[PDB]
């Protein structure tokens, strides 16, 4: 139980308008068979070109919902749509373009696929809704063969040139026609009442229907998506390290170890409360304060309500000391409070379009999480960038340029000038602080921080 059967039954109702007198009983052998591929019975590491709901998710960086619209049939133009938003109208002679046969059809299909998922993935995953013009119109740009490598890398091949007679992946693609051993997965297949439109309409209000076919591309894998991440939650599954993973979570640590004990300092909290994760550990271990703990797995839905995080009766007494939210995305921050929120908005090979005005960030694991609302933070402020250091002033160990600036609080920047170690330590938080901004986190604090404060603590 590791890859899809051929022999596994496919469900052809969906697919009886384009199809008519299709059989009820059909296999994926038949259905591979019907659209124009020979298996000739390969075992060579490309199964089924179709893969089954667990492998689709581990390769969910690799999703392009796919769509074809039957325009006017090798008749007929056919509208060919992708959840990249591209439209590209195939003649058999919102990016909607012009009736174009499929010779030159086929190599705008390679450039978009391969500049779209070079840097995610190394395959491409074709999220369908199927009802036959998309599973029909795959031999047009499609070839199926053993798996195979790059021949000007190491990498898998995703693509094809008959031109050349050569293979490559996403990166050396470059002048490539055919789309080669792509997968595919039928939404259809997972037991839905109703059309597309309906299912998609029941958890999503972002994406609305144009009739055009990119829109119903988008609305399958926002489907796909909220079936996968959103109402099934999995954090055991392990995501390949695809750009800065390493760096923008250590950067994280220190820029979370760094806020919250400088407010412990400047404020003086008796107690803090730390909602979120229920696997947290103290982020500053030395602090006085009395570190209480509660749980609150990640939502994936919709963002916790602070009603009920908070009440139905605990410290119960959230108002006294300080509130620490790190990455707990609830409606409504207390005034209290020091917040981590990601930015559904932000725009990285990371974070990928989701359900809702969500986003699903890929960062070793997956985390479906819910769309920004600048209201969340109404009673608290943007945290401002500050580096804060009570460490001893001594070098130990990269030229020096003299440092001065206003936001490095150290008893040496205090005392007239910042010597080298609080330097050095200074312009690497503020790699790691814009490390942490641009993968698309935000910062926001109580109105009451005040990095002045922190001056005092040189007594
Ligand atoms: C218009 C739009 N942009 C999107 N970008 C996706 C990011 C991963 C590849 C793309 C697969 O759809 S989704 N909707
Ligand atoms: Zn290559
Ligand atoms: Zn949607
Ligand atoms: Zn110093």
């Amino acid at each position: 139980p590791t890859h899809l059967s051929v022999d596994t039954k496919f469900k052809t109702e969906g697919l009886c308008v384009d199809i008519p007198g299709i059989p009820k009983d059909m296999t994926y052998r038949r259905l591979i068979s019907m659209m124009g591929f020979k298996m000739n019975y390969q075992v060579n590491g490309y199964p089924n070109m179709f893969i089954t709901r667990e492998e689709a998710i581990r390769h969910v960086r690799a999703w392009i919902g796919f769509d074809v619209e039957g325009c006017h049939g090798t008749n007929l133009p056919l509208q060919l749509g992708f959840s990249t938003g591209v439209n590209l109208v195939a003649v058999p002679t919102p990016l909607m373009y012009k009736g174009l046969p499929w010779n030159v059809v086929r190599i705008k299909i390679v450039q978009m696929l391969s500049d779209t998922l070079k840097n995610l993935s190394d395959r491409v995953v074709f999220v369908l809704w199927a009802h036959g013009f998309e599973l029909t119109s795959m031999k047009y740009f499609v070839k199926i063969g053993p798996e195979r490598t790059c021949c000007l890398c190491d990498r898998r091949a995703t693509c094809f040139s008959t031109a050349s007679d050569t293979y490559a992946c996403w990166h050396h693609s470059i002048g490539f026609d055919y789309v080669y051993n792509p997968f595919m997965i039928d939404v259809q297949q997972w037991g839905f009442t109703g059309n597309l439109q309906s299912n998609h309409d029941l958890y999503c209000q972002v994406h609305g229907n144009a009739h055009v076919a990119s829109c119903d591309a988008i609305m399958t894998r926002c489907l796909a998506v909220h079936e996968c991440f959103v109402k099934r939650v999995d954090w055991t599954i392990e995501y390949p390290i695809i750009g800065d993973e390493l760096k923008i979570n250590a950067a994280c640590r220190k820029v979370q170890h760094m806020v919250v004990k400088a407010a412990l300092l400047a404020d003086k909290f008796p107690v803090l409360h730390d909602i979120g994760n229920p696997k947290a550990i103290k982020c500053v271990p030395q602090a006085d304060v009395e570190w209480k703990f509660y749980d609150a797995q990640p939502c994936s839905d919709k963002a916790y309500k602070i009603e009920e995080l908070f009440y139905s009766y605990h410290s119960d007494k959230f108002t006294d000391g300080v509130c620490l939210f790190w990455n707990c995305n609830v409606d409504r921050y207390p005034a209290n409070s020091i917040v981590c929120r990601f930015d559904t908005r932000v725009l990285s090979n990371l974070n990928l379009p989701g359900c809702d005005g969500g986003s699903l960030y890929v960062n070793k694991h997956a985390f479906h999480t819910p769309a920004f609302d600048k209201s969340a933070f109404v009673n608290l402020k943007q945290l401002p960038f500050f580096y804060y250091s009570d460490s001893p002033c001594e070098s130990h160990g990269i030229d020096y340029v003299p440092l001065k600036s206003a936001t490095c609080i150290t008893r040496c920047n205090l005392g007239g000038a910042v010597c080298r170690h609080h330097a050095n330590e200074y312009r690497l938080y503020l790699d790691a602080y814009n490390m942490m901004i641009s993968a698309g986190f935000s910062l926001w604090v109580y109105k009451q921080f005040d990095t002045y404060n922190l001056w005092n603590t040189f007594t």
